[PDB]
């Protein structure tokens, strides 16, 4: 703007006004201030541009921003020197996320290890597995009873006391860092629980919390909005709103006890940015940006993926570039693939879940046909510089069939009919199916349904299907080798089956996702080194692929080129022009012809099986065989 308007230099002089002139002189000369000052200059114009694009000439914008930047300085000043070293290192190495060295795991602290002290005791296991990244499921205070598995947050600062204290969390994070492991946690920034102090105060009409949520007097606007809102948990409530005891209606995209925060209020942004800086200074390395798609609402639209949602995330990003450069964002957007990828950017979310690949791994097991998977790896895999996918096989959530109908239509596939088939297959309602999953949120108004169940349940391990172990290794091979940071759902690496206690526990019984949230299975973990057990076969074969990925630089980076196998059952792709991966999605042997392989060297070492493979004749793969062939 013109002479007189706000800019980094203006804002910095006002930050320093809290100091006596004597104190100020010292602050300005300090190392912390020089670093803060240079990052302000570099990144503040982005923060201002993004916020201006959202809030425009809102009276509260300048006061809120000065408040937030004063907080950003106090936060960076307090930030521990070991974390400032990580800041400098990541500032100098934006592609750390793209290294083949990275392998992630995720677990619930309570289910996997009891409590935070118990989790700290599991760290030698994480090292034995090879993890360099560990996502811990929501850790903070939440409603007793039903809390959407911790996702209805009653406090961003107080640890759930069943898990331990903030001090225990601090020690865990430092212990993870000592072991070479990044700490990853959720930033549940779209909504709080209805017991959160802000929600109570907002609903009670406390002016300090005016417009922190979206509360309406009656159904007039909810009915209007509901004309275009998708139902995420239709078993819980219709549309996007829930009714308070006093008769008013509040926006609740998810459960009725999760109230969507009102980002059209710039004081909400500032509030959440303060919570973000608190997590940063715990030493968190990556924040999982929960429900990114939903943070802006607009009548007559889906209220998903709106331009302002992307702008607010880029504003949050610039706050981290200024006050905690180590802290990266992981986008969790389970939406149309055209929209998934728009969250991924060095200035937005540097990494994002890849639900397209994950959904299509499962699809290809069901159909035995790699067509959709091949299409996605050909046209939707490669990303902008300085960004990466998080490739995964399962998560704490159901599987949604989030492939693009337009893509499927190019292949002669009707998306609607195909999902009906996938849904039947994976819940064991299709002749011959190996899968033992359970439905989640069947919606009779749309035909939509998703699938619950662990990786091992969905491949046939519960019934001892002789192909189950090999199916698990095949799916993980692809997440481990396509390019991106792979994420193991801990428990999968020993073949953990569903919890069949869940259906009868009245705090869980309306949420079939609890089927694939079992506790740590001591008996299976105890078999992990025994090659005659399914646990041992799964664990040693995953561990072997992790060792290869992490040691072999032909896996480095996020880029791939697909290779046409000329066999509809076999997927093929090349990393770094040097590693040729084939995966057979058929339960029968399948061949890649000598003719298809003419451009390849006569012989190549297979890193999976350890044998030299001849490529100048027909290559027959065993049912569900993976080969990782060194061609350069
Ligand atoms: O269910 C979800 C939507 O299909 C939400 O998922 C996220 O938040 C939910 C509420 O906090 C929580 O239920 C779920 O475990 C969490 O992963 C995700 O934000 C969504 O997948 C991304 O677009
Ligand atoms: O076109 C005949 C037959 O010959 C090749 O082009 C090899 O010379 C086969 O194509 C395969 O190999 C290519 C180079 O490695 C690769 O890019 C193709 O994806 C793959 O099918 C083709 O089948």
């Amino acid at each position: 703007g013109p002479l007189g308007s706000p800019n980094s230099q203006y804002l910095k002089t006002r930050i320093l006004d809290i100091y006596t002139p004597e104190q100020r002189a010292g602050i300005e000369k300090s190392e912390d201030w020089r670093q803060f000052s240079r990052r302000m200059d570099t990144h503040f114009p982005k923060l201002m541009n993004e916020l201006d694009s959202v809030y425009g000439n809102n009276e509260a914008l300048l006061p809120m921003l000065e408040m937030l930047l004063a907080q950003a300085w106090q936060s960076y000043s307090q930030r521990n020197s070991s974390l400032k070293d990580i800041d400098i290192a990541r500032e100098n190495n934006p592609d750390w996320i793209l290294s083949n060295k990275q392998v992630g795991g995720v677990c619930y602290v309570d289910l996997f290890a009891g409590d935070l002290k118990g989790l700290k005791d599991k760290i030698p296991y994480f090292q034995e597995l090879g993890l360099t990244y560990l996502h811990l499921m929501p850790l903070f205070k939440c409603p007793e009873g039903k809390s959407d598995g911790g996702y209805a947050v009653s406090s961003y600062r107080d640890v759930n006391p069943a898990l331990g204290t903030i001090g225990d969390l601090r020690e865990v994070i430092a212990a993870l860092h000592e072991a070479g492991i990044s700490a990853v946690v959720d930033f549940i920034f779209n909504h709080t629980s209805n017991e959160h102090e802000w929600a109570q105060r907002c609903a009670a009409g406390d002016p300090l919390f005016d417009n922190f949520y979206y509360i309406f007097p009656d159904r007039r606007m909810p009915d209007q909005y509901d004309r275009t809102l998708r139902e995420i948990f239709p078993d819980q409530h219709p549309g996007g709103f829930s009714q308070l005891e006093d008769g008013r209606w509040v926006w609740t995209t998810f459960n009725s006890f999760q109230w969507d925060l009102n980002y059209s209020n710039p004081w909400v942004f500032r509030a959440m940015a303060g919570e973000m800086l608190f997590l940063a200074n715990l030493g968190v390395d990556i924040l999982r940006m929960d429900a990114v798609a939903f943070i802006w609402k607009q009548m007559g639209t889906s209220c998903e993926n709106l331009p302002q949602a992307h702008a607010l995330i880029r504003a949050f990003n610039a706050v981290m570039r200024i006050a905690a450069p180590a802290v990266f964002f992981k986008s969790e957007a389970i939406v149309h693939p055209d929209q998934v990828v728009q969250y991924i950017g060095q200035d937005e979310c540097q990494i994002g879940y890849n639900p397209l690949q994950m959904a299509l791994l499962w699809n290809t097991l069901a159909t035995r046909e790699v067509n959709l998977l091949h299409q996605a790896l050909t046209y939707r895999h490669n990303l902008p510089e300085h960004t990466a996918w998080v490739n995964y096989v399962r998560s704490h959530d159901d599987i949604g069939w989030t492939f693009a109908d337009e893509d499927a239509a190019y292949l002669g596939i009707s998306g609607y009919d195909h999902r009906q088939f996938l849904n039947r297959f994976f819940v064991n309602r299709f002749d011959g199916s190996f899968a033992r999953g359970v439905p989640f949120q069947y919606n009779p108004s749309t035909g939509d349904c998703r699938v619950s169940g662990t990786a091992a349940a969905l491949v046939g391990l519960a019934q001892d299907d002789p192909h189950a172990v090999d199916r698990i290794k095949l799916l993980y091979s692809i997440a481990l080798s396509t390019g991106g940071l792979p994420l193991i759902y801990l428990g999968d690496e020993v073949g953990t089956l569903n919890d069949d206690d869940w259906s009868q526990d009245s705090n869980k019984s309306d949420d079939s996702r609890w089927a694939h949230r079992p506790r740590y299975n001591e008996a299976l973990y105890a078999q992990r080194n025994d090659p005659s057990t399914a646990a041992g076969q799964i664990y040693q074969d995953l561990r072997h692929m992790i060792a290869v990925r992490q040691s072999n630089p032909r896996f480095d980076g996020g880029r791939l080129v697909t290779f046409n196998t000329n066999n509809k059952h076999i997927i093929g792709y090349i990393r770094n022009n040097a590693l040729l991966a084939f995966g057979n999605f058929s339960e029968y042997p399948q061949t890649v012809t000598a003719h298809t392989l003419q451009a390849m060297p006569f012989k190549a070492h297979d890193l999976i099986g350890g044998k030299t493979v001849s490529l100048n004749q027909d290559l027959t793969l065993q049912p569900y065989q993976v080969m990782w062939l060194e061609i350069a």
